[PDB]
């Protein structure tokens, strides 16, 4: 189960974060052992569509090739802290698994600037016991983590040396699909 109440960035700028552009995961930290594969790739687009906060997600396992997309409408708990009911879609936005109660993730933006972010997410899905996940994001694919986000990791009392890099996986990203999905 998840164990952390992540604190959102003071003065979080929602319009900048939810601007329709893509964020690449560059490094991640799962608190539960073996909760996720050690080699993985992920990215998301966050934006507004007709006034609603939306995210589109992309997951890619660079070994098994397992690939999936999700779209969510986000509901506000407080500034920088959201609850998202996800639907699994193909890259075109065609629904493969409908939204269902109990299938949701929370999402807290702990730090963000115009090129980087630190987030926490707690995934709830079916009958699987899942733990907290932290992710360092960048606007640029595979960018090395800068001093601002690394300092934020420290300030959150986390050790960046424990984060797993995604940058050395042979991963490709369909940023056009992610952007398009925001409306789906
Ligand atoms: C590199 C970082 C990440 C890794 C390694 C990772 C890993 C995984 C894995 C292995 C699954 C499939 C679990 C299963 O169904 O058995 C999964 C599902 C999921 N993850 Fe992630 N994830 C990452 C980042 C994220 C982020 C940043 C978010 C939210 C913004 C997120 C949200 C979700 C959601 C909503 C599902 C279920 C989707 C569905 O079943 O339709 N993940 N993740």
């Amino acid at each position: 189960a998840c164990t952390k109440n992540a604190i959102a960035q003071t003065g979080f700028n929602k319009d900048k974060y939810f601007n329709g552009d893509v964020w690449y995961v560059t490094d991640y930290l799962d608190l539960e052992p073996d909760d996720v594969p050690k080699r993985y790739c992920a990215a998301l687009a966050a934006g507004t569509a007709s006034g609603k906060l939306k995210e589109a997600l992309y997951h890619y396992d660079p070994k098994t090739q397992d690939t999936f997309y999700d779209v969510s409408e986000l509901q506000v708990e407080s500034l920088g802290k959201y609850t998202a009911n996800f639907k699994k879609v193909d890259k075109n936005g065609n629904v493969k698994v409908a939204v269902t109660a109990g299938n949701y993730y929370t999402f807290t933006v702990m730090y963000a600037d115009d090129s980087s972010a630190l987030i926490h997410t707690c995934l709830h899905k079916g009958n699987k016991d899942r733990g907290d996940l932290y992710a360092v994001l960048n606007r640029n694919k595979d960018a090395a983590a800068g001093d601002k986000v690394k300092s934020a990791v420290s300030a959150a009392t986390l050790e960046f040396s424990k984060f797993i890099s995604t940058k050395e996986n042979n991963c490709a990203y369909d940023n056009d699909s992610l952007k398009s999905l925001l409306t789906k």
